[PDB]
C-alpha cells in the first residue's frame, strides 16, 4: 500500500536501431481507489505470461498516450470538443470520462521515458517501431 | 444548420511571414444543441467577449489545438493507460460537438499544430490568433 510500482520497458527509441531499457516509476492512489490499485499491483507481480511482465504496449500516440495490459478515421480528420475548446486530430474516442485514475508517473526521468516511448506511436495509436515496447520487469520499489 | 469558421492569423513554422488560414467546422447541433449554441454565440460576440481576437494557447504537433504542470496519469478502462495530455478527460467530461469539415481546413489545422511543441507550449513568440469567426 505504500510502495511505488515500476515498469522496466525494452524499446528502440525513434531514429536508432539499438534497444534500451527505460524505467517508469509510478505513485499509486491506493487510498482513493484501493481495489483498482490492488489489482494493478497483483498483475505486476504475477509470473511472465499471467501479469504485466512480458506484455507489450499495444497502442501509442506521440505526446499523448500509451496503452498496455491487454471512427478512428473520423477522429483523425479533426474533432471539435468543449470542456474552452479543443481541436484534435489523433484518436480520442477512447477518452470517454469513464476511466478510473489510480496513479501518476512519479518523477521527471520516468516522464522522459514515457515521452520517448510515446514517440514510437502514431495518430491512429499504431506502433511504428519494429520493436513493440515490452515490459521486461515490473515490481515495487 | 450552418457551418462555422475561424480565420486564424499565424506564421508557418520556420518562416516570418504571417498568413490567414480558414478552418471550417460542421457542428453536431442535434446531438448537443446547448454546446453547439454556446460556441455559435461566442463566435458572434465582439472581440474581447467572444472568440474574435482570442488565441490558441496550447498546441501539440499532429495532435491538438486548445483555444477559448507536466503529468503522466495512470488509469484503468488488466488494460491500463498512461496519458500525458488532456488528462481531465479521463474521468471528467468533454463534449464532442463538431468536426473539421474539409481537407483544406484540415491542412490549416495541421499547419497550426506544427507551431506547438511536445509540452503544448507555442514555440512562436506570437500565438495564432482568431481574427474572424462566423457562419457559412
Amino acid at each position: 500500500s505504500m510502495s511505488q510500482v515500476f515498469f522496466d520497458v525494452e524499446y528502440a527509441p525513434v531514429g536508432t536501431a539499438e534497444t534500451k531499457v527505460g524505467r517508469i516509476v509510478f505513485n499509486l492512489f491506493d487510498k482513493d481507489v484501493p481495489k483498482t490499485a490492488k489489482n494493478f499491483r497483483e498483475l505486476c507481480k504475477r509470473p511472465a505470461g499471467e501479469g504485466y511482465r512480458e506484455s507489450t504496449f499495444h497502442r501509442i500516440i506521440p505526446n499523448f498516450m500509451i496503452q498496455g495490459g491487454d471512427s478512428r478515421k473520423h477522429d483523425k480528420k479533426g474533432i471539435l470538443s468543449m470542456a474552452q475548446f479543443f481541436i484534435t486530430t489523433a484518436v480520442t474516442s477512447w477518452l470517454d470520462g469513464k476511466h478510473v485514475v489510480f496513479g501518476e508517473v512519479a518523477d521527471e526521468k520516468s516522464y522522459s521515458v514515457v515521452k520517448e516511448i510515446e514517440a514510437l506511436g502514431s495518430s491512429s495509436g499504431s506502433v511504428r517501431s519494429n520493436t513493440r515496447p515490452k515490459i521486461v520487469n515490473c515490481g515495487e520499489l
